[PDB]
């Protein structure tokens, strides 16, 4: 993290939330797997396919904007909040109980984006990028569309 | 390290997740509001701070309403690397906008790790029938709805 003017702010962030779909990716499918409710695990397939989508919505973002280029990182919150759903599922029977858990850590990893994609529309409102702006709104409509979706299934959960 | 076998465990876990990140966030606040050179936004830091403290204060009603609401000294790992960030926010940069921008930012995923604990807590205090605990977490869930829109407000008046 070097950061001088909000054009490194938005490179950095941009370059964060990168990383953290990608590892999201890795991490759903045994999410999906480790659930005992179908409808939850078909949520967690819905937004493995989502966030493919998402992922090409940064690639267009740098393709759009010159001298948008993505950093290499590690996104280290995104990588605790995946460690702590795994957590979960080493600390349950395949159950009811571990569906309430996933569902909970999962919210977590959405409001995290939803934090991170506010911002990103926010900078790239203020550094003129409209193309960007334009698909990060999308990204963070659906961002927080899957959380409204999480919390139904935790209420009907019961 | 956790063990959840009931709901009632889970809701205990996540209770006393929620309230080690609280008391990790107001030991946090103050430097947030000293690395600030923008006065407003260094007054909603001040302002967070004082409702976190009545927030914990919730914690501990919700806790003496309910027997066998028994929280787990423990620490709530996510929030400390949240508040590791700002942190080195602070350290990445000059104090001015650009620091602004991106301690708004981290704040916000705060803000949002909050949103999304005292939502799932209330979900899980309503099928618990956990009814005075219900009323608390809701408020603390609007409050903390609230503080990131603050939040977002200074984001756009950052321009
Ligand atoms: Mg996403
Ligand atoms: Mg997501
Ligand atoms: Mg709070
Ligand atoms: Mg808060």
């Amino acid at each position: 993290m070097n950061i001088k003017t909000v054009e490194d702010l938005f490179i950095h962030l941009l370059s964060d939330t990168y990383s953290a779909e990608k590892q999201l990716t890795k991490a759903l499918p045994k999410l999906a797997r480790a659930t005992s409710n179908e409808k939850l695990s078909q949520a967690f397939q819905s937004h493995l396919e989502e966030t493919q989508g998402q992922i090409e919505r940064i690639d267009q973002i740098v393709e759009s904007e010159s001298g948008i280029k993505l950093k290499r990182m590690k996104c280290v919150a995104m990588e605790g909040l995946i460690e702590e759903a795994n957590e979960v599922i080493e600390s349950t029977e395949k159950n009811e109980v571990r569906d309430a858990a996933l569902i909970a850590a999962a919210q977590k990893v959405e409001h995290y984006e939803i934090a991170s994609y506010g911002t990103l529309a926010t900078l790239a409102e203020q550094l003129g990028y409209s193309k960007a702006l334009k698909l990060l709104k999308e990204t963070l409509d659906e961002e927080k569309q899957t959380d409204l979706k999480l919390t139904d299934l935790a209420v009907s959960n019961v």
